[PDB]
């Protein structure tokens, strides 16, 4: 099991793993428009950490967008393929991601919870109540009335 940041570098290998991840996102988020998932995943501002099984089988991942100078990032999509769930991968992935964001000097993670995912994000330390003022992410992260915006603080010296 490897947790690697997947770069869209135009290579057959990488773009294959990104499509694989996009397809997992699509299946785990049936209501999310597939063309929209493709748009964000291959976007110049988005990055993806994938759960690589046996060096070539992606079984899950997180697609995120860093707002570097602002020190916060948005988790656009997160999922683990159905036949690999309840095996501890979801938590390990978020932990590896938090460790990466910590090293990236990102102090806050924001995400609009899938509602079927709220329990997961609550479990990963995210909260419905914000510590970061809306004014802070206003103009960077979209403000939707629907969906639950949940936040998670990344402490500078907590071991993830």
């Amino acid at each position: 099991l490897d947790f690697d940041i997947l770069t869209n570098d135009g290579t057959h290998r990488n773009m294959k793993l990104l499509i694989d991840l996009k397809n997992i996102f699509s299946r785990q988020l049936p209501k999310m428009p597939k063309e929209y998932i493709v748009k964000l995943v291959f976007d110049r501002h988005h990055e993806s950490m994938v759960i690589l099984k046996n060096k070539q089988k992606v079984i899950g991942g997180i697609c995120f967008r860093q707002y570097k100078p602002q020190r916060f990032a948005e988790v656009a999509f997160l999922a683990v393929t159905a036949n690999e769930q309840v095996r501890g991968y979801g938590t390990r992935l978020m932990n590896k991601f938090k460790d990466h964001m910590q090293k990236q000097n990102i102090e806050y993670l924001l995400t609009y919870a899938d509602n079927f995912a709220i329990g997961y994000f609550k479990k990963q330390g995210f909260t419905k109540e914000h510590r970061m003022p809306q004014e802070k992410w206003k103009g960077y992260i979209k403000d939707y009335d629907g969906g639950t915006l949940m936040e998670c603080y990344i402490h500078p010296y907590v071991d993830y």
